[PDB]
Order: structure tokens, then C-alpha cells, then sequence
């Protein structure tokens, strides 16, 4: 499913994500904006390293989710990344708990820091209720 900006927040907030390890809900909402335009059933293949991104906030199958196909990956979130491709986000949002339990915290993904880094992040939730 694609979620409607404001859907998405209220889905996120209660799923105890507003203020996670420091990480405000506008943050979040900015991520999963940009990994995905908060669709949850995409998938990217990284030809480069043979890992695949999945879902809302493109968890990487190198380190977090299992799919069996990429060499020498872990499966940190102890989940099958077909778990992240739920319309259902709760299992995607765990992980995306996990992730962020380790040092970088949400400078894990990339995108973040080109794209919600130090930037003004408070459209994100604007008018949304959370
Ligand atoms: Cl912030
Ligand atoms: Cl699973
Ligand atoms: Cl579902």
C-alpha cells in the first residue's frame, strides 16, 4: 500500500516511534518519504552488491531481514524480508527499531543524510494530528 502522508504518521506514532532513541516522527516520516514514497511493497536491487532494499523505509537484506539469495548476509531484525512488504507495518517498523539500536541510530540509511539531515523536517507532520 502507498499511505497518505498524515495515515502514515498517526501509524507511526502509535507504534511508538515518535521520539524512539532520540528520533522525532518527522525524521521518520522524512525517511520513509524518501526511501519509498511511503510505499510498502517496493523492493531495489543493488546490483552492486547483490542485497535488495525492502518496503517503507528499504531495509537492506545484507544486515537486517532475510531472503536467502544474498551472499554472506545476516538477519538482524530476525524476520524473511518478505515480512516488509506487509501493507501491516508493524514488523517493518521493529526492525526499523533494530536498526536504529546501533551506533549510527537513523544515519543508517543514506538518504536520511542527504535528504532529512539538518534540514527543516517540520512539513512532514504538518496538520496531521501527532
Ligand atoms: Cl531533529
Ligand atoms: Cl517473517
Ligand atoms: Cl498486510
Amino acid at each position: 500500500k502507498v499511505f497518505e502522508r498524515c495515515e502514515l504518521a498517526r501509524t507511526l506514532k502509535r507504534l511508538g516511534m515518535d521520539g524512539y532513541r532520540g528520533i522525532s516522527l518527522a525524521n521518520w516520516m522524512c525517511l520513509a518519504k524518501w526511501e519509498s514514497g511511503y510505499n510498502t511493497r517496493a523492493t531495489n536491487y543493488n546490483a552492486g552488491d547483490r542485497s535488495t532494499d525492502y518496503g517503507i523505509f528499504q531495509i537492506n537484506s545484507r544486515y537486517w531481514c532475510n531472503d536467502g539469495k544474498t551472499p554472506g548476509a545476516v538477519n538482524a531484525c530476525h524476520l524473511s524480508c518478505s515480512a516488509l512488504l506487509q501493507d501491516n507495518i508493524a514488523d517493518a517498523v521493529a526492525c526499523a527499531k533494530r536498526v536504529v539500536r546501533d551506533p549510527q541510530g537513523i544515519r543508517a540509511w543514506v538518504a536520511w543524510r542527504n535528504r532529512c539531515q539538518n534540514r527543516d523536517v517540520r512539513q512532514y507532520v504538518q496538520g496531521c494530528g501527532v
